[PDB]
């Protein structure tokens, strides 16, 4: 073929309509606009693809198969690489004044951020959850999609999402057998031997003021570390939210956070670290984009009453984090020796 | 000279001493941890070297000339470039592991984040307010100093800070008098007469959900719009340090902010710009080390008892924003035509 | 209006057409080299609807006017900014490997990066030229577009470009003037009785190894600094295409150059500032994008009998610099005291 | 410990000496230039500090210890990442004004770059040979040296780099033995059946335009993977410095960039990427440093009558590049299915 027909630029070069222009009063800055959000809905296509081709590899119950592995970890680091730049992309917005957008702000209304399929698709097929999804204007997040879009975002809440098959995959991790090699019963004895020797150490150290606080330091430590093995505590936050993977799950994901140095859990480690890095450039995105609408249309300008960057400075919380499980792994990091070994 | 004396590396190449090595049992990470904190501490004494530099321009009452000014402007732009570079540099500490972390952690004890005196500095030189500060482990950030530095870090809070000093120069804004170009009184007849005109074009609309939806919002911006002219309410907020700079800085900040795209007023708002980066960039840093500190420490783990990531996650916040201000002037966006005109 | 309409999405997100898929075996990488090349046109789009406007701004003949001098610098900080961007949008690339690469580098045959109009029409709107431009396997650039494609290329190449604007604008600047300030009089007096005093002052040095190195730099130098004011040696070398602007132009550029800190001076500075930006960020795309067909193709691996990255790496050169006489203003800064003093 | 005590503040944060201050004239600048410099030297010693770890790991033989193996990995993809950011670090640079940097230039004299002992160990630890590089005004890198310096500057040359020690680890690749696997039997085989097949395609009627450019590219391609078997071609290259590894080391990194999807290959490869990694960013590092040297002082001023920018231009070329075969390996690039099947050996 040709490049221009091969990538299809007769359409894509093709689909920019200024709104101003088609009301009279062109207005330059518009153009930049609309690139940007072109720029940004081809990208999260791509994220997409990549998104949906790792999905399957996992249904396929073959994700453990080396091969099958790397073409996940490789595609997972994929989609953090691309969201890196989809945040560095709103640099791209910054040279757009204040003055210059109130001059075609005008002309967009009342098209709504809400009306982007893809990001939709995409936060669903990540795992964020609808019943802990923040409401807008007592709005519902499907309400903006009225057609076929509605038929393409319910079958993202009903299939297995990202969440649910990482889930499925730490829960078969191997080590986990109590009657082969124990790991949680290995880990349970290591730790409380552990800090019966932190509790006695603390106290074999002078009265100070230091004491008092080390103390309270200790009694919440050592609450941290044991609430762990407490299955009931792990049944109650997942009720509220505040934990998303399974006990089992949970039990995987800290044995290949230990052992990441061993040749058997370092890829399995690099794709936790890939679904960490994910979530927090999907913050990082919200963050920047929050700053964006915050210079545009201020901390008071909303639709019909309330503030728009009110409700967006609550998307960027731990309650939009889906891997926050990966992310608290580090508050039960102990010593290395009192991690269980092998031969 | 020689490259060497020049820069004194018999002094600066010769700070390396690694505590576990000198414990004995020497880890390999914690010269990682010595140099990228060594880099932090000379960018932290460049970006104080700027900032007193600055500040003395503006103590001798000479900023408004142009020569002067561009100094200012450049030097600000220079922090600025400064501070992107260190949050860029937490990257460097990305590659040491959790565990390998841990394994020198324990030799670190008892000094303390909080007694990096040039952070201290350079918090309190910008306008970081002491009441309006959070207390870690119910201390107060000066009694981790003492000496010496106790005296030092005395002076940043009694001299003029760079607010304080910015505030001053707001204040001497041309076009602000009410005998001259009268800015402030302009302003407000033209937003009284705008709301009137933009109302009756809502009233003249045919009724529908929107045409309500729409009155609910003009109601709303009329009371944002017209708070801006009363002098007690900013008194009062600026009592609770829901704002910073006095009533006559904020119209002063509003006139740069809105004739922007003067000539007369293109370098002042270039300083707005940089000294609102500057925040961004600070806040960029704190969110940036509490990621760090999230995956290096617990969540609950800290210094006696205490928050540790909960405390450095309060720091993100928009109290610890000097300039919070500046961010708002978006928040009183008026079109284009509003603006009072000036020739 | 609605999102997806005002976007037109409709068109954006059903124009990726993989030719894998379509020969049957579909290859999963090539959908990323779809997008980054339609990111990339998006970009390109952008940059020249930028470029353009700022074209005409000048072509109106009011730039001088600080109001419209505003928008101009602006609008070339925000290419600056986009062409930033575009250089780290490589990195998304680096993910594919050259094994994954070549499973769908046969589908593509015979499309080449030379039918990349936008890319071609903002190398010729800068001021890229043709006489001056590297030949591929004896083709010209040209030869791989036809149609209504060739006449919009055509008027590129015919219309005012930016370079040659800019040129316009920098022989129009006050203080040229021999009857006025005489800018060039007083520094060609200035720099003869400067170069005057640091010989005295190198010459009444003890005699050392250390005098016979400043000896040899101050000859150096001295060489340097009074060859600006040759004339005939700047027509010399920009009908080699060493320089691209005028004498007069050049002229202008130092005034700005050396008088920044000037009020007058500051905003015309910034413009040439985003002018060498532009060329910078050109260099760093176009050497971004050899050390990608390298790792993808090799060194010796092209189309005809000719390399590809051979070529591309004599496009990585100060000959495709368009404000190449913008980065040599360097090389002519003097002392503080040197410069002509401004009259109030 | 306390925080400034652990880390020597009084040692780092007292270094700061303005020659202009001194000289009575204090310049603004200044302060930033000596800043920039320290921040830069403090991370070419930590680049140091893993590059010997490194080096030390290989002289111990026991570097394909999978344990061993992920140390030199992490610890070289660490210096990719300091690289990474004293590439990014010349932007603090990009503030200070041509007009406001000559106001301190006179100072500085004598002092020069190429008294940086640092940068100059760190050259010579990774494989920067002496035999080809550019002299400056006629003098030897060495020569701006005296004393200790020299003499550890000595022991750099003399010592095991890092491509010696990454040439030795090459050559021992598993696969290579020609009784064993027998890798380089089995591709020359496959390459020379591989060409035979696209040439009977190729020649198959149609004598066109197109036809006549495809033998040429054919030809052109059939010559380069073919002189790849050509020991002796190699060895005049390696001579003439326009290759740096062993023929040996040659084989067992092509078939770590064929077999790189294998689980076998897939750390070894990892160590290639960051080679080659660390040589890009040296040469990005040295680039990003010609355009400051020519934003400031000109591409023509310098030492002794001398171009500074000249000489740092020559200094980009793939002559600097230590791990060039690394870079190269992309050129004798064949279809997947004339790739030889792994099997255990
Ligand atoms: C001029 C800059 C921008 C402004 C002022 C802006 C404003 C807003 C506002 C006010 C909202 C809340 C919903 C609404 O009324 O639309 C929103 C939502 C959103 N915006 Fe933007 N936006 C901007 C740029 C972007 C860009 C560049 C993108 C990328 C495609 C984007 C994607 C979205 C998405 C996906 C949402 C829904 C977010 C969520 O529910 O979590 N916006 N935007
Ligand atoms: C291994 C990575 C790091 C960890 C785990 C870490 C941990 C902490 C912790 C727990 C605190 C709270 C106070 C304390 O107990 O010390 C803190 C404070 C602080 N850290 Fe670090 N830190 C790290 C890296 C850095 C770096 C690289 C710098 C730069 C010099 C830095 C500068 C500070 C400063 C200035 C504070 C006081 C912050 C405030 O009160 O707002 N930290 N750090
Ligand atoms: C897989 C990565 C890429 C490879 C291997 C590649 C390869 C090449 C090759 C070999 C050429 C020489 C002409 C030809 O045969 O096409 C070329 C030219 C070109 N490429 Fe690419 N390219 C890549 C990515 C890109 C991207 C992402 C863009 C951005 C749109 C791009 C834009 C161009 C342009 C505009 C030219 C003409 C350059 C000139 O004449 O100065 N290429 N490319
Ligand atoms: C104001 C910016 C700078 C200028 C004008 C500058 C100029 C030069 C010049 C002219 C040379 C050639 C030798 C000489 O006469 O010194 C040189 C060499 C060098 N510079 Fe700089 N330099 C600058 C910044 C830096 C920085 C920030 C570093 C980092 C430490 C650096 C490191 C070096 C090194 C290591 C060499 C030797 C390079 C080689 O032989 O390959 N320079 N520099
Ligand atoms: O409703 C939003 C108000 O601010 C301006 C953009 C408005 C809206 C919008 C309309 C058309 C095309 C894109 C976008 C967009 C992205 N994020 C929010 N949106
Ligand atoms: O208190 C911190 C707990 O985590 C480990 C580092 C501890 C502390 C610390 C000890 C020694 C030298 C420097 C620093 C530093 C900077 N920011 C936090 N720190
Ligand atoms: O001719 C190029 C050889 O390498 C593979 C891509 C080939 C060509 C190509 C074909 C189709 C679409 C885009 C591109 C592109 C960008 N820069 C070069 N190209
Ligand atoms: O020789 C250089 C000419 O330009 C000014 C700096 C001169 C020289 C220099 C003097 C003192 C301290 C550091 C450095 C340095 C690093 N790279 C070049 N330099």
């Amino acid at each position: 073929l040709i490049y221009g027909n091969y990538l299809h630029l007769e359409k894509v070069l093709n689909a920019q309509e200024l709104q101003s222009e088609t009301k009279g009063n062109k207005i330059h800055d518009e153009h930049l606009f609309i690139i940007t959000h072109q720029a940004y809905e081809l990208w999260f296509k791509q994220i997409l693809w990549e998104l949906d081709s790792v999905r399957e590899i996992f249904q396929n119950g073959h994700v453990r198969d080396e091969r099958n592995m790397l073409k996940v970890v490789s595609r997972m680091h994929r989609v953090s690489v691309i969201l890196k730049l989809l945040v560095q992309q709103f640099s791209i917005l910054e040279t757009m004044t204040a003055l210059d957008f109130n001059d075609f702000r005008e002309y967009l209304s009342p098209a709504s951020g809400f009306q982007s399929l893809q990001f939709r698709l995409l936060e669903n097929k990540i795992g964020v959850l609808q019943n802990m999804r923040v409401p807008y204007n007592r709005r519902h997040y499907r309400d903006n999609f009225k057609g076929e879009e509605n038929e393409l975002l319910l079958k993202s809440e009903q299939e297995k999402t990202l969440l649910e098959l990482v889930e499925a995959w730490l829960e078969r991790t191997p080590g986990l057998e109590p009657h082969g090699f124990n790991f949680w019963g290995k880990l349970e004895k290591n730790i409380t031997r552990g800090l019966e020797e932190e509790f006695i150490r603390i106290q074999a150290k002078e009265e100070s003021e230091e004491k008092e606080e080390q103390v309270a330091e200790f009694q919440k430590q050592k609450e941290v570390l044991l609430s762990l093995f407490d299955e009931k505590r792990h049944e109650h936050l997942l009720s509220k939210g505040e934990r998303r993977l399974s006990y089992r799950a949970l039990q995987g994901a800290l044995m290949i956070y230990f052992y990441r140095e061993e040749p058997r859990f370092q890829v399995p480690f690099q794709l936790l670290t890939s679904l960490m890095d994910i979530d927090s450039l999907m913050t990082k995105w919200r963050y920047n984009h929050v700053c964006m609408v915050h210079r545009m249309l201020g901390s008071k300008a909303g639709t019909g009453g309330s503030s728009g960057y009110h409700y967006l400075r609550s998307t960027v919380s731990d309650r939009y984090k889906v891997f926050v499980d990966l992310f608290n792994l580090s508050t039960y990091l102990i010593p290395r020796h009192w991690i269980p070994k092998m031969n």
